[PDB]
C-alpha cells in the first residue's frame, strides 16, 4: 500500500529554547574565564525588532558551562541576571541584557550623579544578591565590580557566575583544584593559602567590591593597583606570596578618598583574617541600613 509515515505530534513551543538561525550577533560585551558574553539580537521576525540578550558561549569546559547555565536557570532575585534560555554537544546561556554594563564601566563615566547614599543602596543590593546565592548554598568565587551590573540608576545585579560553586550540605567550604587565572586581589587568606572558599570568603570579597564601589571604580585606585603599590610591582611568581605576608601581617586596602569611618568600619569587619570573625551578609545589610536611615 502507500508509503507509512510517522505521525507528526502536537509540538508545543519552549520560550526557553533559542534557534541558533535568528540569534544575530551585534558585538562583544567582554570574556570571562573560558566563556565570552555577546550582545545579541534574537530576531525571529527578522526586521530589526526583536530582543537585545546577552549570550555566553565558550571560544571540557562544556561541561562546566553547562553547570553555569543550570546555577542561573534556578537562581530568581531582583539582584541576580535573568536567565532567559538557551541555544543548544555545544550550548549558549541566554540572559537578558542590561545597557549600562558593569559598575567598571559606569561609576567612573556617572560620578556626579551617583552619591554616598546610592553607593550604599548598591552595597545593600549587591549583599541581598550574595545572601540569596548563600542560601541556595552556592560561593561566588568571583565578586568584583567587574561582575555587577547595572540595571538602571537605582538598581544592580550580579552579573557572571563564571566560578560559582556548590557547598557540600553540613560542609563549611568548597576546595578548588583549578586555581589558576584566580582573581587574588579580591580573595580571602583562606583561599590564597589553601584554596578553600567559605561563604564569609565571598563576604572579604565584597568588602574589596564596596573599596571598588566607594573608588568609583578609578583604575589608579584599583585592588590590583594598591595592593601592587603596597607590595612591589615587579614579583611575578612571588606576588602572591607577597600579597599573603602582608595580610597576615594586619594590612588592608585604605580607606577610599571621602568614604566616611564608619562606612570604612563596615568594609574593614569583612576582612577579619579567619573566616569566623567576619561579618555576615545580612548585618551587612543592617550596618548600611542604619546609616541610611
Ligand atoms: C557582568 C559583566 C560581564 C562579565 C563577563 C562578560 C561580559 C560582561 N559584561 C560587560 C556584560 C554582561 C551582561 C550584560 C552587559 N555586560 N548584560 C547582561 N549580561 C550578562
Ligand atoms: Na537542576
Ligand atoms: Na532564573
Ligand atoms: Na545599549
Amino acid at each position: 500500500g502507500d508509503i507509512v509515515s510517522e505521525k507528526k505530534p502536537a509540538t508545543e513551543v519552549d520560550p526557553t529554547h533559542f534557534e541558533k538561525r535568528f540569534l544575530k550577533r551585534i558585538r562583544d560585551l567582554g570574556e570571562g574565564h573560558f566563556g565570552k558574553v555577546e550582545l545579541c539580537r534574537y530576531d525571529p521576525e527578522g526586521d530589526n525588532t526583536g530582543e537585545q540578550v546577552a549570550v555566553k558561549s565558550l571560544k571540557n569546559h562544556i561541561a562546566d558551562l553547562k553547570k553555569e547555565i543550570e546555577i542561573l536557570r534556578n537562581l530568581y532575585h531582583e539582584n541576580i541576571v535573568k536567565y532567559k534560555g538557551i541555544c543548544t554537544n555545544g550550548i549558549k546561556l541566554i540572559m537578558e541584557f542590561l545597557p549600562s554594563g558593569s559598575l567598571k564601566e559606569y561609576l567612573p563615566k556617572n560620578k556626579n550623579k551617583i552619591n554616598l547614599k546610592q553607593q550604599l543602596k548598591y552595597a545593600v543590593q549587591i549583599c541581598k544578591g550574595m545572601d540569596y546565592l548563600g542560601s541556595r548554598q552556592y560561593v561566588h568565587r568571583d565578586l568584583a565590580a567587574r561582575n555587577v551590573l547595572v540595571e538602571s540608576e537605582h538598581q544592580v545585579k550580579i552579573g557572571d557566575f563564571g566560578l560559582t560553586k556548590a557547598i557540600e550540605t553540613d560542609k563549611e567550604y568548597y576546595t578548588v583544584k583549578d586555581d589558576r587565572d584566580s582573581p587574588v586581589f579580591w580573595y580571602a587568606p583562606e583561599c590564597l593559602m589553601q584554596s578553600k572558599f567559605y561563604i564569609a570568603s565571598d563576604v572579604w570579597s565584597f568588602g574589596v567590591t564596596l573599596h571598588e564601589l566607594l573608588t568609583y571604580c578609578d583604575s589608579d585606585s584599583s585592588p590590583m593597583a594598591l595592593f601592587l603599590k603596597m607590595i612591589g610591582p615587579t614579583h611575578g611568581q612571588m606576588t602572591v606570596t607577597r600579597l599573603v605576608n602582608t595580610l597576615k601581617e594586619g594590612k588592608r586596602l585604605p580607606c577610599p578618598p571621602n568614604c566616611p569611618d564608619e562606612v570604612y568600619q563596615l568594609m574593614r569587619k569583612c576582612w577579619e583574617f579567619q573566616p569566623s570573625n567576619r561579618t555576615s551578609f545580612q548585618n551587612l545589610i543592617e550596618g548600611f541600613e542604619a546609616l541610611l536611615k
